[PDB]
């Protein structure tokens, strides 16, 4: 199980229910780091995607609303249902794409971090949950420079030590 995110230099991930930046490169790598997988997102991050569902991947939406409707998405109500779905699934990798409340609900079962680090600093109200960095190794790092230098970003892959 991977966590799929993008943060500024201080850890910020969101502002007013939406992204605090607009960084097309990093949403091209959202679509294909989850083309094909089981993608888990919290109800509010699902409602803030422009197309609902975004296509070619299993969108699982985590909501406490018993009645919620999301045509074409897998609507569950606790973490045990996520993993009961993933157990049925097998051959699809599970990627937790946010936001903060859902990262906290899977904080013990993530093995890989897929983090995009912005060089700048943005204003908002939601930060990435604290994690033990010391328990992971950075395996891969690729940097992309943008003409807004706040937007220059690094894609890191981190994997959990034995
Ligand atoms: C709520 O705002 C968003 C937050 C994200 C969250 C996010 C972004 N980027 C990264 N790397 N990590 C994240 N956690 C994705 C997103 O739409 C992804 C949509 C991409 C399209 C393809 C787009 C394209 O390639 O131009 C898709 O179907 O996947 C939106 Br809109």
């Amino acid at each position: 199980t991977a966590f799929l995110w993008a943060q500024d230099r201080d850890g910020l991930i969101g502002k007013d229910g939406h992204l605090p930046w607009h960084l097309p490169d990093d949403l091209h790598y959202f679509r294909a780091q989850t083309v094909g997988k089981i993608m888990v997102v919290g109800r509010r991050t699902y409602e803030s995607f422009p197309k609902r569902p975004l296509p070619e991947r299993t969108n699982v939406v985590l909501t406490h609303q018993e009645d919620y409707q999301a045509q074409g998405a897998v609507v569950v109500h606790d973490v045990a249902a996520v993993f009961a779905y993933a157990k049925q699934h097998p051959d699809q990798e599970l990627v937790i794409a946010g936001g903060a409340q859902i990262f906290t609900a899977f904080k013990d079962d993530v093995d890989t971090l897929l983090v995009t680090r912005l060089a700048g600093s943005f204003e908002g109200d939601t930060k990435m949950i604290p994690l033990n960095w010391d328990d992971f190794t950075k395996v891969s790092s690729r940097t992309v420079e943008d003409t807004n230098p706040a937007l220059t970003h690094t894609y890191e892959v981190w994997q959990k030590k034995a």
